[PDB]
């Protein structure tokens, strides 16, 4: 698994170009920025640029990071209670700017209209009332392992985590498909459409508004998939090196095919075995490719005193106009 | 339709940058200069990659041209007899990889395996062997209007015709859908699998019913093509809806003339286009543009490609 480590150089170089634009953009408010993501990321250093480029078209590796980044912690400060009614742009939106850029570099910014306020980057960090809960702002319950939003036509192609802070090392578990653990003719039925993948109740149609004709029309295609149950492979691609999308919680393999949950089991095996320890320190900003990596979190112990893990999230879409169906406009990036 | 003319510093420094690239790289063979592409397209002047960036994010406009750029006619030379055979890179080396550059501002450049030798630039002019052939590379057409590779799930999304030269100003017809003149019911059935779009002749693969209109049933994006378009006989209301769409298809049809140092790029999603029949010379003085395809997402043929770092489809 390649990654990056930067040098001092290139650390304050990304810096000081992080403050630059942040003092030069308003927030992510401006469709200015938006508009001006990728001739930005291009004032990179070149070395992460290269770098970047390869993952993205070398189309093999599950994930990557890019180590050694400073992130000014005197300035970026304490680590909120909560999202909701912070001051926008906090003081850490150099960092923001940083993943925004990279993610221009690897396709278009998009979000959820429902999540965050439909913030393009995500908060990630233990919000007491939400301890109990098995989500990105929890800490005492496992994250098991994903996909993010299998079911999804419209998933994230990639993810990028910026970690702001880690002070106890709490890792991502992210896992690849070893693809020479499986019998080919488990490979063969797990191509095929066998398998029921349900959707997340957050992206339910139902779950929001039942309120006019186009809000109606955004989810018609899901309501298709809720009202119809489509069986779906869960690998895909080429043969010989396969996309996968799999989230365990939300997979059901259809009792009387018994290929399939032979097939299913043995993937499940392999990729449960597989699963790493990645941790991403103060300064790393890890990329996953959702379309080759599931990932997770362990469990951890939250202080609530403004000195717990903090993590930026973006992501990905190689193709925003494919989801315009979900969108209100054209122009926006949030589906929903 | 909004247009972006280059004065004549940007027109110098594009030129320039062409032409510095040119003698850096090989050809596009070189895998080095295809990783490069977005990188180098960000030495093109701020104004027209501002430009490109908000038609691309606008989805508003079906076509848009970036005009005045300096195509050297002597270093380009001679409109050649034929694409086979003829050696790759040639003089117009730079005028490809400006287009190549176009392409990587928009998304990323493939082609087919089978098309051109697997050229990633393609030659578009009169050949008097392939003449009175409805190939793209023959002299007539009609007006069979198209989306490209309507048929195929993996078509581009969008076109870009670098003009190296055009001295009898052959138009290129270019047509958008206007929602006004259709009905609500018509547009709910087109946005349904219920017409066949057979393949063209020039792996895997099904047989399936497929739509017309897609994405937004406001502001839809089109695949027309209706020269292989069939509508199963029983299905009634579908004809309906369809001939509706044809109809205003078909007579809001522009003609958009691609000049000499013009570069147009077509909305595959927005726009169908086609070209109009013209008397050629055949004295290596005839039009010729180039042509990039360009896909927003090359993962997504994956299936259809040889392997992970080819472009090539099929
Ligand atoms: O907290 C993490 O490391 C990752 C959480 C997660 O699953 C996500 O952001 O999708
Ligand atoms: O020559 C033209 O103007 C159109 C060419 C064309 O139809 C194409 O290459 O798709
Ligand atoms: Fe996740
Ligand atoms: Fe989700
Ligand atoms: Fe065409």
């Amino acid at each position: 698994t390649p990654s990056y480590s930067l040098t001092p150089a290139e650390a304050s170089a990304v810096a000081e170009l992080t403050l630059e634009l942040a003092a030069a953009y308003g927030s992510f408010g401006d469709p200015v920025l938006l508009r001006d993501l990728p001739r930005l990321a291009a004032r990179l250093p070149e070395g992460v640029q290269d770098f970047l480029r390869e993952f993205k078209l070398a189309d093999r590796h599950g994930h990557t990071v890019i180590r050694g980044h400073d992130f000014d912690q005197r300035r970026i400060g304490p680590t909120p209670d909560h999202w909701r009614g912070r001051v926008r742009p906090g003081p850490e939106f150099p960092e923001e700017l940083l993943l925004m850029l990279y993610s221009a570099l690897l396709g278009e910014p998009f979000g959820w209209a429902t999540q965050q306020d439909g913030h393009l980057v995500h908060d990630i960090f233990p919000i007491r009332s939400h301890e109990n809960d098995q989500l990105g702002m929890g800490s005492k319950q496992l994250l098991t392992w994903h996909t993010e939003d299998a079911f999804h036509p419209y998933r994230s192609d990639y993810l990028i985590l910026g970690a702001l802070r880690n002070p106890d090392h709490v890792p991502t578990t992210v896992g690849e498909l070893d693809l020479s653990s499986l019998s080919a003719e488990d490979i063969d039925v797990l191509f095929e459409p066998r398998y029921h993948i349900a959707p997340d109740e957050s992206h339910l149609p139902k779950n929001n508004t039942i309120a006019t004709e186009e809000e109606a029309a955004r989810f018609a295609t899901i309501q298709r998939m809720i009202d119809e149950r489509p069986l779906g492979p869960l690998l895909y691609g080429s043969r010989l090196d396969p996309y996968m999308r799999l989230d365990p919680y939300f997979t059901s393999v259809p009792q009387d095919d018994t290929d399939a949950r032979r097939a299913y089991d043995a993937l499940f095996k392999v990729v449960d075995s597989g699963m790493r320890e990645v941790v991403a320190d103060q300064g790393d900003v890890l990329f996953i490719d959702n379309h080759r990596a599931v990932h997770g979190r362990l469990p951890f112990q939250a202080r609530y005193d403004g000195t717990d893990r903090w993590l930026k999230r973006v992501c990905v879409t190689s193709d925003l106009r494919r989801s315009r169906e979900m969108r209100a406009t054209s122009a926006t990036r949030l589906l929903g």
